[PDB]
């Protein structure tokens, strides 16, 4: 028993990562067979940071204006091209430690392992969930851009976020593998903003079902709500609707422990208006909202990955 | 900026984890060089989980009775010994994998990562730490046990823990790699139970520092204290006596935030007896202490690991 913040074993991503420098400019890269991956803005100039024009910017550079540094190993680029806003290093090397994988984006919502690292070099792993907004509240510090997010399923890694900047809370946007972005953010030094969030209430109902699992039953009540009165109170609090969907998802869950899904709803209801009185849930005192469903199956039951 | 709870990358250890079977049981071994550690109650029978003799039980042993598995690959046992509370199995291969290593046994107060794993496989990766009563609030299954906690230091990493039970309350138990518990724990089913904690009061100041190099400053204010005079507001509640050298320990956030670290007590002093009033410091509605004011620097000033 015990919850966490879990994250994915980072090894087989750990063996992907390169440093990428473009004139004065190095970030991290992500090498998978001949290719290394890096955000665009690698290129851009400081003169010009406002309104870069990436094509022009691109078709000024040759193959050898990019370093890329395996470890302490240097990789030939033969070859770039630019796939939205990341770019596709060709190098004569392919990566001997890549690891089964799959380029996937995912839904605002669920969940995934970051590898922070610096000139290529891994320095933390976190669990993060994509925000309603499209951001993620990430742990980022100047030349993170590049490390990636990921999730693992069994033997394969599914890459599904590439981070490229902060926003003015200190929040952080970036895109899925493709170099397609997570929301209305550009690569560009303008004036972009988070905007309005709301809590995954999906999610919140997945942590009470793990309180339960682990013991915590204090804020179990007798009553029930219909799935539309619900959501109506969910509403009045910021939280999103829940879906029937959603509560097929929590099925799993509400068998194992015994509480049927709209049970649970009565209580995160009274939690919500009643506040948590100073008792916690999990060691929170806060409703949590970034562990998913399979999160907390996965944990409660021990999935591993090899 | 942002501030997670942020583990070590975990793939240096994942290279070591494998899967000893003694009887019916399995769990988790560590394999550095030609040595696999685990658990000694590996050897428990169920008929005598209650008052085990380790030395009797070990003596009725072969070699050929511990079955060492890496990955898809069957280790041969060609020695075994226990050193306290840990068996040291030898078997006739060096694990290639092998990183630089040191076995260390850490304070209460310290901070690691564990991987946790079943069946040789690690399943996922999170952030602990050693509470003031010797126990760790970890997330561990039916086995799990072998399970190792490390800190990584440039290249070495420096394994502190070994998984070995869960005690009533739903927290964890084990030992240093040396084979020795981590506080009044004995591995014997027994009546056993955690004993009292307090909070670890130097990391909620390292941590309130975070919070304002990362822009939360709201519980801020133009008083200071006196150690001593901090000191007893600490005791009455729960929380653990503050010393000079922790106030050395956390000179370096203090000359960053420009915040005297009485300053910064005097202000913990105020969030102590007033409670936070339904605000949040770093997304934590509660005061956190699990983490060192060494994770809060390097967080916050991206130290990397190779
Ligand atoms: C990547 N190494 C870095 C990560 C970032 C540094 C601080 N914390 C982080 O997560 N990305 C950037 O510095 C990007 C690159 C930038 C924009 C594209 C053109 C070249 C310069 C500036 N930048 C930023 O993240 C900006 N943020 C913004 O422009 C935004 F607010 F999002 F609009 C700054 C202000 C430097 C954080
Ligand atoms: C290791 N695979 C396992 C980890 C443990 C299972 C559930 N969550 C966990 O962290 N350890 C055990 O099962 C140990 C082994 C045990 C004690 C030594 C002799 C052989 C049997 C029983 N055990 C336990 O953790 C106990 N706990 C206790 O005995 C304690 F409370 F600590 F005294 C049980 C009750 C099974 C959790």
């Amino acid at each position: 028993s015990g919850f966490r913040k879990m994250a994915f074993p980072s090894g087989k991503v750990e063996g992907c990562m390169v440093q990428v420098t473009c004139g004065t400019t190095t970030l991290n890269g992500l090498w998978l067979d001949d290719v290394v991956y890096c955000p665009r803005h690698v290129i851009c100039t400081s003169e010009d940071m406002l309104n870069p024009n990436y094509e022009d910017l691109l078709i000024r550079k040759s193959n050898h204006n990019f370093l890329v540094q395996a470890g302490n190993v240097q990789l030939r680029v033969i070859g770039h091209s630019m796939q939205n806003c990341v770019l596709k290093l060709k190098v004569d090397t392919a990566n001997p430690k890549t690891p089964k994988y799959k380029f996937v984006r995912i839904q605002p919502g669920q969940t995934f392992s970051v590898l922070a690292c610096y000139n290529g070099s891994p320095s933390g792993v976190y669990q993060c969930a994509m925000r309603p907004n499209f951001t993620i509240k990430g742990s980022f510090l100047n030349g993170s851009c590049g490390s990636v997010g990921f999730n693992i399923d069994y033997d394969c890694v599914s890459f599904c976020y590439m981070h490229h900047m902060e926003l003015p809370t200190g929040v952080h946007a970036g895109t899925d593998l493709e170099g397609n972005f997570y929301g209305p953010f550009v690569d560009r030094q303008t004036a972009q903003a988070a905007g309005t969030d709301t809590t995954i209430t999906v999610n919140v109902l997945a942590w009470l079902y793990a309180a339960v699992i682990n013991g915590d039953r204090w804020f179990l009540n007798r009553f029930t709500t219909t799935l539309n009165d619900f959501n109506l109170v969910a509403m009045k609090y910021n939280y999103e609707p829940l879906t029937q969907d959603h509560v097929d998802i929590l099925g799993p869950l509400s068998a194992q422990t015994g509480i049927a899904v709209l049970d649970m709803c009565a209580s995160l209801k009274e939690l919500l208006q009643n506040g948590m009185n100073g008792r916690t849930i999990l060691g929170s005192a806060l409703l949590e909202d970034e562990f998913t469903p399979f999160d907390v199956v996965r944990q409660c039951s021990g999935v591993t990955f090899q």
